[PDB]
């Protein structure tokens, strides 16, 4: 009837299955929610190349080859969505499954990842591999010597522009606010640039090109419906990834305004609540690798079972 | 003469992923693994608990991630670091028998903490037979056996700590007549019913049948007694030795057990602009090897970041 855990694990990524691993090797009942509607972002990336110890392997084939692991280790892996929890009272209480199931857990670690905000746009799929680029740093050789535009405001953004300032002639920042969700000390490296030209409260509308490379791009301000078009020869998405926390309240967790959750005592993974943790890319918006997730996981099960052991 | 992006001083879990994350970013790398040293991965069986691998050996995941590092552009030198000069840039490295000089434009330190192994007879007869230095890697050792752990700081009360929820009971033998460890730890230690502290007495026999450790002979400093334990297990928690005697105190800001501090949390970022260090010779509290990799990754992207000044 009612499961007690001594590790209930919120997330069945790279960061949620290793702390799986971890907690479970320690002889501690252990189970992960992996989810049903939520998926890992490694289902969709074809190809890994930097995990270490594989040349070369397919993201799905490298999320089974971890469940297996967690499985084998003694995890209970569990195909449900956590819709709530409780930090109030422990045990810790989680709301999950389609009948609304409570499990007990009495140290929580939460490893919900996050997502890549795509963007449904004409010319998004059109000019993804050719023009449109995720990454500035990668895909430089398309912003040298040319006009280039970058989508949002925020450190992602505001890092790529500053950067492709020493390449591209012209760098446009296109921000759906007001003002910038970001560092004070970053818009004023952004803010005195003359190379910068930041358009606000505008969304991209439009890719334009000539089916090889980006053109122009088209714009429409969100509270005008005006459309205005840039020429350029590719266009850097850097809007940045929403953590998947909505199943948090506020004042559960202390999050900065993305929704991050913020750890409160580095470098272990201790959040605002004790007995609660924070793994991967739910609590790290810098880094982002599955690898750097994983290590997070190891963390988080190990400050777990530390923080577990010392309550006895 | 070399030149270098990143220099990368050390080819364990840390170094390599640093390397590898280097190399796919088209930077000219280069690790250092050492001759005379080598990675702790080599001195372990069966790895259990790095994400991927339900069983593999210690030498081959490292030989394959060497490989991987070697395929992602990655030059692997087998050649041990003496010195660096940090005070200008590019940075340099002194290596090799010849003392040939690298220069290096970032720098990555990953050279890892050995766990002190403690000589005693039949210690190296049961290495990894029962005899080990983390509990949390080789658990299955000790599984449903009483099991000894050598040590008095806070690394032996929490490996102790950790196998009472494995072995039936755990011996906490001490050279000493007092523990060198936090008062809390003292105390859950002391308060823990799964565990007996054994006090001023030294390791004499570990004793098998031939697979596997079956009892550990325990001798007294004081009074030269000698008493035996059922122990099907041992594990050494008497301390880590950062492998950082190559730098010149004062060069990078460090522990007294030698440990290089990170001072930017979350980042791999140390004292000296251009230089981050990865893995267990920054890290006394995980020590493990996919947390090490992990942080070779994060000092790889901080170098590169960097690196667009
Ligand atoms: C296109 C793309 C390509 C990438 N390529 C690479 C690459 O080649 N190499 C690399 O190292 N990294 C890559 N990354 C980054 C990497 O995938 C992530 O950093 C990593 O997966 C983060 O791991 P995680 O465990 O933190 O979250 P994820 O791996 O995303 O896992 C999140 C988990 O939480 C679950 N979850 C979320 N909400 C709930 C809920 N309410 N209830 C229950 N479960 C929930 C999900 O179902 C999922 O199991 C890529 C990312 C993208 C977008
Ligand atoms: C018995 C035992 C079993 C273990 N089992 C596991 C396990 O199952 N799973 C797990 O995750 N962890 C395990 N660990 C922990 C693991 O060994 C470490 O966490 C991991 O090796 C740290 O990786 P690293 O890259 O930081 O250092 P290391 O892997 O130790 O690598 C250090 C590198 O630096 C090089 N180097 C050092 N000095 C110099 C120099 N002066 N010049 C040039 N090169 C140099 C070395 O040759 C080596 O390549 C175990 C430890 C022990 C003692
Ligand atoms: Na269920």
């Amino acid at each position: 009837t009612q499961r007690h855990v001594r590790i209930g694990i919120i997330g069945g990524g790279p960061a949620g299955l290793t702390a799986g691993i971890y907690a479970s090797r320690a002889n501690l009942k252990t189970c992960v929610f992996v989810g049903i509607e939520h998926t890992s972002q490694m289902f969709t990336t074809t190809d890994v190349e930097n995990f270490p110890s594989h040349t070369a392997i397919k993201g799905p084939a490298l999320m089974e080859a971890i469940q297996n692991q967690a499985e084998h280790c003694g995890a209970e892996l569990l195909y449900e969505d956590v819709h709530s929890i409780d930090v109030s009272s422990r045990p810790f209480k989680i709301v999950h499954g389609y009948e609304n199931e409570t499990t007990l857990a009495d140290a929580l670690i939460i490893a919900t990842g996050a997502t890549a905000r795509r963007l449904d746009c004409k010319g998004e799929k059109e000019y993804w591999q050719k023009g449109v680029s995720a990454c500035a740093v990668c895909d430089s050789a398309m912003a040298t010597g040319k006009e280039v535009v970058v989508v949002g405001g925020g450190d992602v953004a505001c890092e790529e522009a500053t950067y492709l300032t020493k390449i591209a002639t012209k760098v446009y920042m296109v921000l759906r606010r007001d003002k910038f969700r970001a560092s004070a000390a970053m818009v004023k490296k952004v803010m005195n640039e003359k190379l910068i030209e930041i358009i606000y409260d505008s969304a991209i509308d439009e890719i334009k090109g000539d089916g090889k490379c980006v053109t122009s791009v088209s714009i429409k301000n969100l509270k005008d419906g005006k459309t205005r078009t840039l020429n350029a020869g590719a266009l850097y998405w850097a809007v940045g990834h929403d953590p998947q926390t909505s199943f948090l309240k506020k004042g559960q967790l202390e999050q900065d305004e993305a929704g991050y959750i913020l750890l409160k005592d580095h470098p272990t993974q201790r959040t605002s609540v004790d007995g609660v943790f924070a793994a991967g890319d739910c609590c790290d918006h810098l880094y982002r690798q599955a690898v750097v997730a994983a290590g997070s996981g190891s963390k988080a099960a190990l400050d777990a079972e530390r923080w577990l052991a010392m309550q006895e």
